């Protein structure tokens, strides 16, 4: 089965599984789980921050992050297509009583600071209270330019705004930068790390920031239902992935780039390729038919007028070649 | 004192006051106040709708309106510069647990239906549940084209979305249309009426829609703190304004149009005028200075790089001419 | 028409009306209404507090008050039968994201401090954050003992809790105390004043506390929809009532006490009488019939197995005597 | 290390671990994980209900449950000491916009229906809208009498109220009843199952009810952050526990009962024992000292004036005897 629906579909490797079953656990609510502590300590150190916490999903990681930054009546500026506004059911507004202020991102995935400044509300009773700027890196595969990350950092400091980045695929960005995570994370107050995607764990995300911030995050994680007990078995997979699965993300990027070439040669309208993602403009007429066509040959895609293809450790170039041939035959 | 800050600054006429003090009242919570009932019934009748309720402010009118349309987890599509998203402290999200979906309005004040359709969320657990489209008419004075109001009404029917319009200045649009309120209101499920602006009452707004909708709205008005007792004394001004102050809104429109002509001649950068509003592009350097200059001559404006001037029944053309002369002197 | 449903049914006197129509107004949002300012300044001075604001209803006064005291996730301890928990549709929870912690009040209308202390949550992620103690005075007519008001004040200070009192009928308490409002309000951080009841205005309530507190209250009043424009016409009635209608509340108390005597003589089960309220235990069998019986003779009551009778400036003893005679005939 | 803090501290057996690592997984968001589906289908089948969902915690299971039962402005009647009111940071009110109506439970852990009826709000705009009655079984170890569960189910039908039970320790009750889960679960619309306690899994709870209810619950689980991917590896432990660790809960009950007997003999004030829990009245002066005394001998308790001791598969009777000896020495 060839699955290009997302990098979320990754399955645990055997070495990862062996690490999961061998790890010492405890009750994380009591803070007694040594493996969860180790993962959190390692993630904080690796990113140059004071503290971190384990969460079941990236969705809760952002929900807890927004709650920890923004009070009732406060507002976060965010991308119209950003996950913690668009793809989390409006949790920040619905559950958190937080005003979302979405704006269109630039082509490079960046939220233009000139547009952000126009959205910063004056201290007047008619407006919500602008408190947070939320970024996404990578955003649909796109690696935000390093120069912007600095500019956004200084800007938020000058405007007394917090800066959070959704780093569900921040390690995809890191190897695209060719730098250390530390050199990127310095330009944010808090950020997330998804472990259950490209890094290939079955479950888990990380929220990392300063000590007092994370302390509040522990309260909100509890209320939202993320306070697990012996979650060290999951954290074990996270530790393994951070130490073994970061560098090999380059393979996913090369594969996606390779796949874009093959579909371009096959006559498909490849819109763009970024890291481990590639977007093909299939016909609205052809969308449903392509999905069914691929499904019949045991290839799984999310059928859509614009199809997103996502590479990961559970899809090789040999498998990509098979899909590309099916796509070619389809056209 | 010349006040061009807003039409909210309007004060009660002698006749409006005499109507307030003569009006029969009761406890509105028990529904025993004959004057607000009369106002609500009259507003519903005038708009071809089933029911209406009196509210203390237009802000609550919209807050209650969004609460009544959208459940927890549901979403309303709205303008980035629209009032019930931008100028009400985000109440719908903060108090109502409603996801806001703002989009840029077109130059004519309309929310382009092609972008609205792109913002309608699929029935998937990742998205909020799109339920409502909210419009604003007038929007910063701008009168929405009638053809769009029909198109938007039809569009929402096709997508099974509700349609609410912020009609704080809907009567300004009505006389600009030259039609009846009903002929505009037919293109929405619910809409608001502000009474405390151009119509010139001290307090009050109306929310009007169908019977079941308004019944839910009564529950939300109670929770938000708008369930008043003898508000008939306030409603009386509303009845008077609906019957006496609608036609003369043309005066405010002509004044704004005249002032725009006058300010252009005085050397000011007049950007646009729509109904009873006028927008001048003043220097950021000159913004604060102009305000202070005008304040020292008993003229009140909201000092800003872009100044919004709003005409109303408490500012005459003679007064506009006086202000225009001060503006001319300021630019010399 | 004789109306004993509530003191809310009071209608403006002519002198009050003449004051309403003569008062100077402005836009309160801009803070330009001199009459609203005068009322707020007078109420703050009279209560020994720094600031006050005008609101459309007592319900919003409490909703705004709870919002201004309690953040998202914080908790207020309150009576099970208290208005800002029971009779405001759960606004604090539904709109304000505030945990209510209701407890049974004592017979005297007091919330026992030993029970309050047991409800103060430890600083643990499993619990909401206890922040506020809310009192009600009067509570169903009952005047809370002065000694308790002090004890509750010291207790909340020692426990670092805020103390709010619903003073919708606090002036009924004041004349029952025979003291000044100032001597009662010293034992709270914030409190409310309803003007549209016994004081007899058509519309209005007041929220009064410290300067920073009220500043936050202005923001929440805006969001909740209480930011009126030329509300000076309503505030004018408030000023008149504070200066003319406080002392005469004694008449309402004497009338209610007199009425309790008459119904007791007529064979009705009068449960208790407090200030301008009295509660009669009519049959559940007789409840609907009594309501209809009184309605036919142009007497309005809230028909119920326990009927609450409320006196006010629009009901005299001559009218009370008529009702008592109807009640006597009914039995 | 002797841990009597809670049954949450249970660790995976070798066989449970081997089941986890052998289990087929997929993306649960896409619904492609065969093991959680198997667990959910099995839990629904076992309880005579239509559907079930896997959740990371019991807290989210209840939060999602209340969200799915009660809309914004609606109310759930619940115990003052109940978990989904007291021990979940008030999530239902804070996140869910749900009015909580707590009442004191009776000594037997039941919410007396006469007080419940007194808390059911009339359909009036002054009140929240009573919609749900939430129970807890077991409640601090206490097994709710079967007759009450039937009475409460019937009562809620008559009042058109929903009935949810917090069944974090429902299987402890089941073996205490000596009946089948179905025979208990029939008296509710929805209920929860914690897997990470007495059943001994590292992570997981279940929410089970009817198809439409659970479908709504899936939306709320997503928003609250419980929509995991390959959680089948976690669900595998749940399947193992349901099939192997239910009957042996009797062991925990006998242990707690034995410990209560043993501690009474040692001179401790044993207040009560119910299923796998035991409550001792220690001095407030001795509370902190006892904890430190036990901690220094590798015995973990939650030091408190009233100490809750909880037995589980990771504490033997031999270990209980050791602790009882330390307690005896402490009191001498
Ligand atoms: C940028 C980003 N942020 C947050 C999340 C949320 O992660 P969870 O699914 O673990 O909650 C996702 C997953 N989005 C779906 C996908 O890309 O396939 C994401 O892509
Ligand atoms: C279009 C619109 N809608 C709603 C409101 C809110 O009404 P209240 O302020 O009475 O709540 C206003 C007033 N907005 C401020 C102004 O234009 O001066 C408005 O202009
Ligand atoms: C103690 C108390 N507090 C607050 C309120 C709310 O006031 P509004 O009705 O102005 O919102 C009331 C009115 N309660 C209804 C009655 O006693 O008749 C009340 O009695
Ligand atoms: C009855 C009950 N319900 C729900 C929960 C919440 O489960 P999670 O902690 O897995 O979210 C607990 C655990 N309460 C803490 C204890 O008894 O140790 C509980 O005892």
């Amino acid at each position: 089965m060839i699955d290009l629906r997302s990098d979320t579909v990754t399955r645990p490797s055997r070495a990862m599984l062996e690490a999961m079953m061998a790890a010492p656990v405890g009750d994380d609510v009591y803070g007694d789980d040594p493996t969860v502590n180790a993962l959190q300590d390692y993630a904080a150190e690796l990113s140059g921050k004071e503290a971190a916490i384990f969460l079941p999903t990236g969705t809760q990681a952002n929900l807890v992050a927004l709650l920890s930054h923004c009070e009732r009546g406060e507002e976060y500026i965010v991308g119209q297509a950003a996950h913690n506004y668009l793809f989390e059911a409006g949790g920040a507004a619905v559950l958190g009583s937080i005003q979302p202020q979405p704006i269109d991102a630039a082509a490079d995935g960046t939220l233009p600071l000139d547009k952000v400044a126009m959205k910063i509300k004056p201290d007047d009773i008619h407006f919500a209270r602008t408190k947070l700027l939320s970024l996404e890196n990578t955003h649909n595969g796109k690696v935000l330019p390093r120069e912007y990350l600095k500019e956004a950092w200084e800007f938020t400091r000058e405007r007394n705004l917090a800066l959070h980045v959704d780093g569900a695929r921040i390690f995809n960005a890191v190897v695209a930068y060719g730098c250390e995570l530390k050199e990127i994370t310095q330009y944010c107050d808090s950020f997330t790390i998804c472990l259950s995607k490209g890094l290939g764990t079955p479950v888990g995300s990380l929220l990392v920031g300063n000590r007092d911030y994370i302390k509040r995050a522990i309260r909100w994680r509890k209320m939202t239902g993320g306070g697990m007990r012996q979650s060290g078995i999951l954290a074990a997979a996270g530790i393994y992935a951070l130490k073994n699965n970061v560098a090999r993300l380059q393979e996913d990027h090369d594969n996606a780039a390779w796949m874009a070439e093959q579909l371009r040669e096959a006559g498909a309208d490849v819109m763009r390729q970024d890291t481990n993602m590639l977007f093909v403009r299939v016909g609205e007429e052809n969308a449903a038919a392509l999905g069914e066509y691929m499904k019949a040959r045991n290839v799984l895609i999310n059928a859509s007028p614009i199809v997103r293809l996502v590479t990961h450790l559970d899809v090789s170039r040999e498998q990509l070649a098979e899909v590309a041939a099916h796509w070619r035959a389809f056209l």
